[PDB]
């Protein structure tokens, strides 16, 4: 679990992210695709985006960056009480798109990496420690829903 203090850290950071979601979304998605190209496949509008510049110009890529952070931010603001929110989430990603939990881990790596490079004095060792906990709780609460739907890859 996370404490009220830890939750304070995570929400304080995200507030800055949402101050520029589109921008944070591009960096994070582009960071995710570069580090793990396989996840790129999971988007059909991207059977052609190769260079980084192409990713930077893709209107879709940007819209998708907003969808993730928007939703993730919504989940983080629940400070742990997000079970009902994850239901539809796990439903669509597990069955409709078949996204492995491993991918959730990848995007978490990209999120930490991007926040660290972007919000220095706003994402200190303590803050990064709290975000790691938040995203972790997130993943495990999702996998729980994954097996419920019997999601077995």
């Amino acid at each position: 679990v996370l404490s009220e203090g830890e939750w304070q850290l995570v929400l304080h950071v995200w507030a800055k992210v949402e101050a520029d979601v589109a921008g944070h979304g591009q960096d994070i998605l582009i960071r995710l695709f570069k580090s793990h190209p396989e996840t790129l496949e999971k988007f059909d509008r991207f059977k052609h985006l190769k260079t980084e510049a192409e990713m930077k110009a893709s209107e879709d890529l940007k819209k998708h960056g907003v969808t993730v952070l928007t939703a993730l931010g919504a989940i983080l603001k629940k400070k742990g009480h997000h079970e009902a929110e994850l239901k539809p989430l796990a439903q669509s990603h597990a069955t409709k798109h078949k996204i492995p939990i491993k991918y959730l881990e990848f995007i978490s790596e990209a999120i930490i990496h991007v926040l660290h490079s972007r919000h220095p004095g706003d994402f200190g060792a303590d803050a990064q420690g709290a975000m790691n906990k938040a995203l972790e709780l997130f993943r495990k609460d999702i996998a729980a829903k994954y097996k419920e739907l019997g999601y077995q890859g």
